[PDB]
């Protein structure tokens, strides 16, 4: 019957990338095909804002109707931390439904980002794996990308954040290539990007190196 | 010695192929981490021989090729 | 001859930072006693704009009137290459004198980032010597800072650029550093920002051990 | 026409350099047509010394004529620092011009020449980068070079000084070479001389992974 307005928070690669900073999505479903009036209401700061952009209702067999609605506001205002509220008002509803939707509040934590070099097992398999977790973030906003120099890579795994026993969230990035590029000492990446993160910004790469005392196995010249 | 607690486990993520995949993550102390104390993954699976599976680390990973760089003298 | 009218280019350091926005400011110089007000008019692509904003007029040692005007553009507006023109008029001048800017047209290349470790000997003096460089870049709008382990500390050294034989621009970067923070091993990070790079930003890290070939190291000549 | 005139300050290398004749150079510029002729007077440690190298006027769109007036001086004259005095008369400006050119001899400070071993990426790119860097001089006249095997090297890119918190300039020499070169073992040698600087030259050999003492150091990787 009444229609039911989900939440929706921004994603912080929205925020970061420079083209979709202004976009702040609202989503209703459910609602009543009798009344065909939607009422969109923005409150940033506790102001109402003179610009408003609405999608057209789609269609659902249900007897439903989705309404999907963009706000266009400054990322820097997002990233104040200031709350948004969003109202949705129709016939269907007794009354308007009024919707708060903010950042998490909490004490900022650098994350720290580690990658990993895959096991001797694994070159057995044709497709080798590479991992790069972060860990100790205590906000959600997170966002983690494996980058090569030489050709972006189509493959890209990650985990949702699970949440530490301190309070702080960590994940894993997963990248499947093939052991030909990995054995050629293929530059790799994982850019990890965080609010509290200086520069919003860090790059960890991955050497095909792994350390061991004897790597080279070729004879040495002495030359003086 | 026995079974630990401070385990987390990722929830099943969706693959390319469709099979699941997962990471498991254990914190202990550099103590007992640099003395050489085996540390064992069990994996209960119905796929897997007997419901069980176990991969255990003995710190003994990268180990250095019997082969080693000559050293001559000019 | 009167007052003086000029649009300072915006600094490159706002212009290709997402969260510090660009700023364009005009300026106004040798600016009449009996005319201290000067009516400002900002044009975004040929509209007017209500966010333009003008600091109190600041008295200058030789005694000249000078005054600036400060508009906030939108980032992504920069990365397009929008036109802003600033009018300034006063009764004194005869003829308002209005400045036109815009971005720099070129080919996106993406621009090489290297680091130099320092030599063996680089130690036995008090100073160590840190430099980054970074190459092949068409514009001008570049940045380029120092990082030590979450410590934010930059020499702003900003040597000009020079041109090369194949007129790609490159410049280097120069840090001091004690003989114990080189031999501790930690991270130096060599942060570029450029509109070439991926995501605008991109960093390089330097250690003791920056890297070893696999290829012997000759000791002698 | 508004004559106009500019201080060239000379070449430090044609002082330095025993076979090379030191030369000062004063410049006018902003002609008028009526007047194409230019009255120039020359002084040196206050007297006059017959000697003059006028180059001949040439025809411009912009009716402007460039005379430059050429100063033969010796090398202990040059490191005295006295002033050298062109004074210029035209028919159009009612009063002679006058000006002085006179570098300052302050706090020679000796300046320090070090080399960097290449970097390691620089293997996967076909050129490399060679980097000679300098510091520790006062003056903004210092001489480079890059001498390999005994021959000049026909590109190398030279950084202008900028501004330093010890309050010595620094700077440095950039050279591009091929792979292969660097493969075989080429040696480049990086060649500083200053006025300052004793027996006017410093130089030194370079090779790849250079290491001051003799043994074979490998880091971390």
């Amino acid at each position: 019957g009444g229609p039911s307005v989900f939440l929706f928070p921004p994603k912080p690669k929205d925020t970061l990338m420079i083209s979709r900073t202004p976009e702040v999505t609202c989503v209703v479903v459910d609602v009543s095909h009798e009344d065909p009036e939607v009422k969109f209401n923005w409150y940033v700061d506790g102001v109402e804002v003179h610009n408003a952009k609405t999608k057209p209702r789609e269609e659902q067999y249900n007897s439903t109707y989705r309404v999907v609605s963009v706000l266009t506001v400054c990322h820097q205002d997002w990233l104040n931390g200031k709350e948004y509220k969003c109202k949705v008002s129709n016939k269907a509803l007794p009354a308007p439904i009024e919707k708060t939707i903010s950042k998490a509040k909490g004490q900022p934590r650098e994350p720290q980002v580690y990658t990993l070099p895959p096991s001797r097992e694994e070159m057995t398999k044709n497709q080798v794996s590479l991992t790069c977790l972060v860990k100790g973030f205590y906000p959600s906003d997170i966002a983690v990308e494996w980058e090569s120099n030489g050709q972006p890579e189509n493959n890209y795994k990650t985990t949702p954040p699970v949440l530490d026993s301190d309070g702080s969230f960590f994940l894993y990035s997963k990248l499947t290539v093939d052991k030909s590029r990995w054995q050629q000492g293929n530059v790799f990446s994982c850019s990890v990007m965080h609010e509290a993160l200086h520069n919003h910004y860090t790059q960890k790469s991955l050497d095909k190196s792994t350390g061991k005392p004897t790597l080279y196995n070729v004879s040495l010249i002495m030359s003086d």
